[PDB]
This record gives C-alpha cells, structure tokens and sequence, in this order.
DNA sequence: CAAGGCACATGACAACGGTGTTCAGTGCCGCGTTGCCCGATACCCCCTACCCGTAGTTGACTGGCATCCGGGCGCCGGGTCGCC
C-alpha cells in the first residue's frame, strides 16, 4: 500500500486513503509484534547482563535488534518468528 | 819707548753624516668574499598487508537483580490520613 503511495503516477484519493489505512493497521502490527517480542528480547538481554553495561541500555540495544529483525522478518520462512528474531538481538 | 808687521785661532760661514721620517706606491702574505663541485635530504610516485567497519547467520529457545536491617542522631519539613 504504501510502495503504490510512494509512486509518483496519480491515484484516486480515496484508493490512497485506503492504501494510508491499510499501512497504518500495518504499523498497529508491527507494534503489537515489538510488544510482544519484548519480553524475548530482555530474556537476550540478561543473556549478557554483567559485562560492564547497564542492563536496561542491553535491553534497549537489544530492542534496536529487534526492530531491525522485524524490518527484515517475513512468512516465507517456514519458521517462528521467535528464532530468526534471536540471531539479531 | 811707541808703532807697524807676522803667527793660530776665531766669529761667523755650508755642506756632509747618519739617521729619522714621509706620503706613496706597490705589493706580501694572511684573512676573507665568492663561483663552482658534489652529497645528502625532503618528497612525489608505485606495490600490497593489515586495521576497521558493515552485514549476515533461520528446529525451538517469552520477565531479572540481589537487595536490606546492630550508624545514630537529631532536626526540618512536608506529607498524610485520622478526627470530631
């Protein structure tokens, strides 16, 4: 929805309305995933507690990971989210 | 006995002696004042070795940590909920 926003060829206003709605129930997901992917991600995060860095800094850290994994998470694989998320944190 | 005539020496007279200056010229022989000559030194190039940053790695793996009491001592000062 929001790749045929971004192209520059005019579209109806309401199709665009609907693509912008359809990409903001996007983003609601993508937050509901993070929320639900945080507690893995501070599990990873005591993971490497005690090496000299606070352990809500490697929770956010970690964080940064996730949302990069989830940038980069999909169906195709045959897999849970759960383990190719953990590589990246 | 006095006056006139000859010896030696004498007031100056220059010119040599010998030696000290003079401006004069030109060197004599030590410092310098500068053209080379090299020699080293900064400063471009090429090559690759290694430091350092970026980006993946798919069974599953979903909430932690150990605190803290034997100050001690008092006051300030505010909050805080009972009180009637």
């Amino acid at each position: 929805a929001e790749d045929k926003l971004a192209n520059s060829d005019k579209l109806a206003p309401k199709l665009k309305r609907e693509l912008e709605i359809i990409a903001e129930d996007g983003r609601r997901a993508k937050n509901h995933l993070l929320e639900a992917n945080l507690r893995l991600v501070v599990s990873l995060a005591k993971r490497y507690t005690g090496r000299g860095m606070l352990f809500l800094d490697l929770i956010q850290e970690g964080n940064l990971g996730l949302i990069r994994a989830v940038e980069k998470f999909d169906y195709t694989k045959g897999y849970k989210f759960s383990t190719y998320a953990t590589w990246w944190i």
